[PDB]
């Protein structure tokens, strides 16, 4: 179904056998040894209880400057890497700190804006020869119809990324859950999920603990596990191939339980 | 979608605004008063979580007689019913078990062998007019296809319902997860429960904690809630009316982000 395995230079990711599950790492707040290893604890937590992917990134949900985003997140990517035999993802939209992050040991790009923040960040994939993920998103929510314009917008992110040098093999994305979506768009997105694969090219779903799942079942943050894992499910019956989760244990054995259904594997 | 509501005496179930959840109840051996006492609040806890019907039966997973399953389960559903307000499914397949249940105050019928362990029962269904689950089983499994079985099967079922007065109006079907079906057969007839629904009728899905769930993520009874989860998900997702579960606050919650999604209600 997929003829390509994802290369991640000394790992290598097989999109056929199991739904993959990236790990969200959350950068509490760089340097100091308190929160390195914190970070460390929590991505070797993280690999004990199913992850494929450890995804380290902060600052998204303020607007720093670049050359602080580095002091932060590369010693993290360093620690990690040495620790933890896991591909890392830099969580980030700017060229510069991307290149860092690579540099620092990190394996695929994680850009919320699919290189419309900083076009230069593609280049720096086409160059390290790293996966990225294009995620939807867009400074607006003036939509004529959702699921048309993000098809288009994503296909727009490709455009600049292929004219970049990056290869179609390179090539993750991701519907942007959360981004530039009311409430209601966010679920019109997650039922028309199965859309984006005309596009030829593996998805990222990443719906972990996000308001609209609060808005549905009117709960905070820290009672949304039920309904993530019904984003998840949906999710992975609508071809996804990765999900960005912070309930690791939890979301790794419901994967895993659509996988044996759905006849993935 | 549906162009009538589930009759059920003094209640009303309408199957177009969400997922309708099951509770099981565990008769835990009648009459004292730590048994109905410890299942009152059993029942009391599910409505409180989100429960919409309570399935009150026990002995299925031995073989005792019938003039004792009465003494076992009629208390519990005439004490049920008084305090509890919510409509009460028997879990039999015996005749005269069904008969007093109703009489007790019950409200559905839960037949795990379909008409076929007791024609008679279907009669006693058409006579006070209440709905019934056909749940698909077999004394074999003996299978020269699983789907095109369990139809031909279930609707051996509705032959002997319709054939004994009972209304099309009342007659749900379950596929019976479980049920004369190897671990492997259950994932199929999981991926493939939208068939069921040429049939017509509304489906209630029971894969609560069920050892295929095990199997696949190789895991006890107790940590079978993320399995489950799953199992739900598709379920609601491939047509189902009804879920039949032990987690109720959790099930209860997954259903509602599933009807949010795929645009129920
Ligand atoms: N590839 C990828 N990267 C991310 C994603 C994501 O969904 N996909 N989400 C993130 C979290 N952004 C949020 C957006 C909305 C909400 C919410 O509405 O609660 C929460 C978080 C950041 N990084
Ligand atoms: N309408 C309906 N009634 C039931 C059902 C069910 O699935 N649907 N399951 C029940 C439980 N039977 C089991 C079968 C298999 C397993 C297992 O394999 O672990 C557990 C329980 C009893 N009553």
């Amino acid at each position: 179904k997929w003829d390509y395995d994802l290369r991640c230079g000394e790992y290598t990711l097989n999109l056929n056998e199991k739904t993959l599950i990236m790990g969200i790492l959350n950068v509490t707040p760089g340097g100091s040894y308190n929160e390195v290893d914190a970070a460390v604890r929590h991505a070797k937590e993280m690999r004990d209880e199913g992850a494929h992917i450890i995804d380290i990134g902060g600052e998204s949900t303020a607007k720093v400057s670049v050359e602080e985003e580095i002091k932060r997140v590369v010693p993290m990517i360093q620690a990690v890497s040495k620790e933890v035999k896991l591909p890392i993802s830099i969580d980030t939209y700017k060229a510069e700190v991307a290149k860092q992050a690579i540099e620092a040991g990190a394996h695929i790009i994680n850009d919320i804006w699919g290189a419309k923040a900083e076009p230069k960040i593609a280049e720096v994939a086409a160059h390290y020869d790293v996966p990225i993920i294009l995620m939807h998103n867009r400074d607006n929510m003036n939509y004529r119809n959702l699921m048309a314009d993000m098809i288009a917008d994503l296909y727009d992110s490709i455009k600049i990324a292929k004219d970049a040098g990056v290869r179609d093999e390179n090539i993750i994305l991701d519907p942007g859950i959360g981004f530039a979506k009311t409430p209601e768009q966010n679920l019109e997105a997650m039922r028309n999920l199965e859309q984006l694969n005309v596009l030829g090219y593996p998805v990222l779903l990443g719906t972990s603990r996000k308001s609209f799942i609060g808005h549905v079942l009117d709960l905070p943050v820290e009672e949304r596990l039920e309904g993530t894992g019904a984003t998840v499910c949906l999710g992975i019956e609508k071809g996804c191939e990765f999900v960005r989760v912070h309930d690791v244990k939890e979301m790794s054995r419901m994967a895993k339980m659509m996988d044996a259904m759905i006849g993935k594997g």
